[PDB]
């Protein structure tokens, strides 16, 4: 089991870290959601699907910077939504193919009442998402740590 990103980096068997750079909507209004879709950013596969079934969760999602100070919201993982920043580990998604498969995570972030002007700065860390991979074969339990950065400013109009 290993993963790759839309920025051309990887995390191998056994886990590790990577940076992810996301283009964000430049304007998000109060009462609306900024969508941060990681399924177009992070892709993984199973290295021995003939025998082994891989299981993958979002173990943890944390907010930083302007997201932490100016937004609330949720994370959608494989069709179900949960609070973000996270308060539990999600259910597992099965990876059962050598073919790349997106990691089905998206953040839905809404600006808090006090937000205005530039609410997320270009280049800033917005989130850390921890993917936890196990299987039905051995005792492997690996963390793939995704540091999510904004590629651009996000403004919340007054
Ligand atoms: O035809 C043959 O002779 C043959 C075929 C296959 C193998 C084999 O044993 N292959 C093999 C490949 C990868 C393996 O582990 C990694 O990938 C799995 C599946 O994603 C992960 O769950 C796991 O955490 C880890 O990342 C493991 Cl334990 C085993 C040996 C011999």
């Amino acid at each position: 089991f290993a993963c790759k990103t839309a920025n051309g980096t990887a995390i191998p068997i056994g886990g590790g870290s990577a940076n992810v750079y996301v283009n964000l909507a430049p304007v998000v209004n109060v009462g609306q959601n900024l969508v941060v879709d990681l399924s177009t950013q992070i892709f993984c596969h199973n290295d021995y699907p003939e025998t082994i079934t891989d299981y993958v969760t979002l173990q943890r999602g944390s907010a930083y910077g302007g997201v932490l100070s100016n937004f609330s919201g949720t994370v959608k993982y494989s069709g179900s939504s949960y609070p973000f920043p996270t308060t539990s580990e999600t259910p597992r998604v099965v990876y059962n193919s050598r073919t790349d498969k997106p990691w089905p995570v998206a953040l839905y972030l809404t600006p808090v009442s006090s937000a205005g002007g530039v609410a997320i700065k270009a280049g800033s860390l917005i989130a850390v998402l921890i993917l936890r991979q196990t299987n039905n074969y051995n005792s492997d339990d690996f963390q793939f740590v995704w540091n999510i950065y904004a590629n651009n400013d996000v403004v919340v109009p007054t």
